[PDB]
């Protein structure tokens, strides 16, 4: 369990009551028992929910954001504050938490590589199991909108006036 | 050259002027002496535009449209009117040519198959040199035109204000 003065301080530095605080620790210790979570942790967690990725890249710029002190732990103080910004934040520490995600070297800028190497670590996580940008107009898939769109009657069949009107 | 009286029901029946017609047919003869043009030679000339690809399929589908008749040949005056139309046609005459196009057995129909197999057709003749819709939106042209607009100082680097800012 968690003492009363520090359910008090988290719920005060985020965007949780202390009912939610006290259900996130609960699950913070049960699926991290030793109360420290590391990168490999941190990588093997996100492999669950991606078993057919490479989750690594992605989880290793994540968790350097999360640790927040840049230890090499996330201690749950680090846990909550992440969860509270990236769930319920406003647009603005959102942004904050992202740009801090694209700044791999946390230099203070996003350059095109770093920007690059985020989009490379998401596909190699989803890229083959999530719906891409680039797949949302594949040949079939014009080819079914059109035809559905310009078969009126739904036989299957189009007629040139259908065509022709479908055209416009 | 053509008689005066082929040249007048010719320039009467298309969109060319007397001369146009008088230059088209040069250029008939001098790529296919014989005054007769036949699939292989077609599919021939479809392969000097497109060295790179098979246009087998899609020059077969445009030669059943230029032989109107379908004897097998294409006769100058099946060459020139369908010159005419799909260059100068009303769009009616351009979409008709177009559902003949896609109606492979010319029976009226176009169903889906058909649909899917004119656009194979144009994909194994062009697919590997022209640029496709579903190539306009991949992950790198994304972020080169994400980073472009956000890099407002055009220096290489995102500033948070410019993240911000450019995100909105
Ligand atoms: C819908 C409910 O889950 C969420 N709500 C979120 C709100 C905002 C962000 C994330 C998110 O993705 O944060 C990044 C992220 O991603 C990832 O996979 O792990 C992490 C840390 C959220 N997640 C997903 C999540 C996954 C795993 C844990 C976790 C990690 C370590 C130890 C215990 C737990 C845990 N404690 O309680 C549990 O149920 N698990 C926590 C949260
Ligand atoms: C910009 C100038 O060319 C065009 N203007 C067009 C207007 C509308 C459509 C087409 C088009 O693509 O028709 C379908 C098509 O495609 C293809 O490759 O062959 C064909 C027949 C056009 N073409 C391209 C073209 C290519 C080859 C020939 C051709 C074929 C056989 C014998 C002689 C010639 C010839 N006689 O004079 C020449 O210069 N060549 C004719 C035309
Ligand atoms: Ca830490
Ligand atoms: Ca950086
Ligand atoms: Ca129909
Ligand atoms: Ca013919
Ligand atoms: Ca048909
Ligand atoms: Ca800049």
């Amino acid at each position: 369990k968690l003492k009363p003065e520090v359910v008090e301080e988290l719920t005060r530095k985020t965007y949780f009551t202390e009912k939610e605080v006290q259900q996130w620790y609960k699950g913070f210790i049960k699926d991290c028992p030793s109360g420290q979570l590391d990168a490999a942790g941190f990588q093997k967690i996100y492999k669950q929910f991606f078993p057919f990725g490479d989750p690594t890249k992605f989880a290793t710029f994540v968790f350097n954001v999360f640790d927040e002190n840049k230890d090499g732990r996330i201690e749950f103080s680090e846990f909550i504050q992440a969860l509270s910004v990236t769930s319920r934040g406003t647009l603005d520490e959102k942004l904050r938490w992202a740009f801090k995600l694209y700044d791999l070297d946390n230099d203070g800028y996003i350059t095109r590589n770093e920007m690059l190497d985020i989009v490379d670590a998401i596909y190699q996580m989803v890229g083959n199991t999530v719906e891409l940008p680039e797949e949302e107009n594949t040949p079939e898939k014009r080819v079914d909108r059109i035809f559905a769109m310009m078969d009126k009657n739904a036989d299957g069949k189009l007629t040139l006036q259908e065509f022709q009107e479908g055209s416009k």
